[PDB]
């Protein structure tokens, strides 16, 4: 409709917004994971 | 009549005006309880 | 007669003119009974 | 008689125009009295 | 007669037009308010 | 009598071509008050 | 008449006032009983 | 007559004026006898 | 008349002090009508 | 009668009319509702 | 009237009384539907 | 009828055009939540 | 109307205001709940 | 009398066959006038 | 008595063909409105 | 009834056949969903 | 009197053949028209 | 009566043939309605 | 005098026996009316 | 009198007996009308 | 009169009497009447 | 005359008497016949 | 009058005394309808 | 009065002693639905 | 009463043996999904 | 009112009253749900 | 019932035949998963 | 109520003694997962 | 149905595609994500 | 509102102080999960 598409235009521009807004946080909780286990591995190669 | 097809024509005009009236409720409800929804979706995916 | 047919006739548009006048209040009375029964409608959909 | 199947005839002819006479009012007070039935009755369907 | 038949005659042709009269509106109530539940119902797959 | 029972008759030609020529009215007010039904029903059906 | 159609707007001027009357009546029922559903429906939301 | 006509005169102004007397009578009854049916109508309609 | 027109005032003063009369039985029902039933939904939607 | 079954004979053929009608919203919108359930499903399972 | 628009005064008193009756109810239990609930899931959470 | 199947016509635009609208809300939730998982299964895959 | 339009702007008032009244409670919750998976995740992550 | 008795006699032979004729348009004034009832009663049940 | 027993006996005829040409008309339209629904409930139950 | 009864046979040999339509659907999406899940389970033991 | 209480109970034996002969028509209108309504509510608990 | 409690027996003997017709499409409902679910839960359990 | 009041006694004597005369038509009458209706109110009280 | 008060007692007596014999009518449809709701409800808690 | 005054004094006598007979037929059909009700509904509560 | 008129003056307080006699009744009957009917309202109400 | 004004206020306090009599009721029907469904309530929330 | 009241309290004592026989189908009902949930909750505790 | 609590007894009666006839089945159901489980958890216990 | 708010706060007293009686089955269960968990996870780190 | 506890058995040897199926695959899948295991165990250990 | 926290105490006394019936099913099934587990790990320790 | 079982047929032909859809990203998901392990392995067993 | 934003802050001011009653939780057993595994780690490397 005039509303109804309307609508689903502004849900989906809500949640495009809400992806690229979850990413950040999706970044630094993996990679500052993954370095907290790297960090492990090569200290046990280093010895 | 002169009346009667007069008195459907005001209540059409009345309802059609109702109808685009509801519309953002509608939208300002549905949407809002969505994003709370992709909220807490995204939120435990970012975790 | 002279008379009994011209009392008809006056008869006849008092009637007419009668109707056309109840009309009006007809119209005043069920689409203002519908209009409030639309708004209860449309107001339960859009929660 | 010559003067009272005369008169019955005189009666018979008032009575025939009277009463052709009163059926427009019946039609145009009992129609505009369902008229306004038919309004209420599928106004009510209308919602 | 050729009163009362035309009489119902002038029923039927104010019916039929009043009945025509009240289309419009009971689609215009029905599919809105159908509309309205479609998008929720699809809003709510959405996510 | 030749006339009381004769009046009669007239009266019942009167009165059975009155009824064939109502029950068109009857048909088209109910039955068009009747799919005026059935839509709404297999409308809310059909979601 | 002089009278009849003084009585109609008389009675017209009565159900007019009696609709604008009844309006407030009806918004904070139909109002209320919707925030109190609203209220619900994001309550269990937030959870 | 000098007499009758004058008598018949005399009776159509006595008529006249009863009727313009009851008139009010007919308003104050129809009228306060509708609105106390308008008030139950509209008070039904807002709950 | 001197009598007729004084008895049609009689008769609008009884019939007013009637409807004055009936006005607080009329609202002493419907009232309590209606929040009886303001109370069944408004019970309901407490819970 | 000759009127009545008519009438039921119509009724019926409007019924079943509208009934193969509704048929096509009843599966493009239960359909459309379950492919949306089966792709969210399987692109589960595809992870 | 005098008497209606008190009635629909009187009505409308009796109504937001009543409501701000029914509040305490609806908070009391739904907010103690929540809590009951919150517990569950910060219950699960500290294992 | 001429008006219920072009009701139910009318219907079908709206809900075949509403569904089109809401597939790529439903792409761009499902498909962006689930780059977001293969993210963290081929990063801990990647040490 | 006058008044429904004016009821459903009220309606809307409520709603936006309730539903920036529950964003707090979701917030407190979602976030509380995520901090207490995260300390879990990265504690274990410590040893 | 020879006439008097002879006279009631007659009388009593016109009133019965006067009844005994009544009784056909009363049947299919009645009849007819029920079976246009109970057609729209079932046809109301009939949905 | 001769008629009117006869009557009630035309009448009966008349009902009872009247109920055995409703009965069609109520089982196209309940086991299509159930048919409508196992679909549904089916359909839900295949995914 | 002679009705009733078979109507409800004709609803009952339209449920079966309909599930008894439906289980292949049942069958194809379980079992393909499970394959889907045995490979994954397998190819990981297989390394 | 001889003939006046004879009258009355000739009056009497018709009466009482009367409602018995009404009887069959009520039972079998009011009970066709309740198992119409027991089917509708049977079929609806069956799905 | 002789006649209603009769006519109450009929109804009664209605009644019981109609629920213990309903009962086997209330069986091959439920119990395929549950089968297709224990399938689904025992093949889950199965891999 | 000793022949008036001697006719008047026998009146009453006529009057009083006439009746007691007319009651039991008037019982058998109306209570059989009201049977015929206490069987369809609590026969759709069965339902 | 005499009559009334014995009519009364006659209705009574008739309507204590309808009602004594709607009651099983009333058991054996509201009772197997919810057996066939408790066996849906605890098949459902089954599996 | 002495006659008069005597006869509204029996009349009012009859009409007490006559009421306060029928008071127990209203409170049987009521009363039973909504307990038949009350059961249905608190049964339709217990499940 | 000397006489006419207390001839006139005795009937009116003849009749005024009388009326002030009949007006107990008139209580007594229309007020017994409305609380006959408030007490089905309110009870009717009350479930 | 004295008399109508004096009906009017026995009737107002019959309808008093009878609505203050429904009230216990309408407590006693709806609080045990209503802790009956919180105790369903709050029991499914126990678990 | 002195029979409505005692019929209200009639209906109050049917009423109370109705809902007190109410109140064990809805233990065993209600708690017999709950140790059927506790059990498969707990006994997947168990494993 | 004698009806309405014999009724409710008839229910509890038909719940318990519900109730204990479903017990069975949730055994036979909660049970064998335990023990397919025991089996996968202390196979893999048993290399 | 004097009865409905009073309604109300006998409404509360019963819900406060068993959402403090509901409490302690909460608490037994949830935490002993949580203590069965716990004792798994540290004798699985015990070992 | 004659019928609810045929339906529960039919649906108890509807569940033990699946399971009894369901066990093949079981084994079949947990067997072959193991030794598959075993396999990897004893291949390092021959080495 | 004197039943509904009544009701409450039952379902806490069969929670409660059906808590302290699975513990035993718990301990004989983690301990005995764990002393296999020792078994191994003591056994591997032993060579 | 002629529209029901193409109903299905049709909810088949998409879930069937849509499996043979998701196939080709469950293999280029899980063959990669394990070529990244026998990478890793073969690389440990080239040192 | 006055109820539902204080309804909200209610909520609120609960969820933060169970939130904060949960931490003592999660330290006490997250903290004394990895002192448990700190132990096995330099024990291990005691040795």
């Amino acid at each position: 409709t005039n509303y109804a598409t309307e609508a689903m235009d502004s849900l989906k521009t809500q949640a495009i917004d809400l992806i690229s807004q979850t990413w950040p946080v999706v970044t630094t909780v993996v990679v500052a994971g993954l370095v907290i286990r790297l960090f492990k591995k090569f200290s046990s190669k280093a010895v």
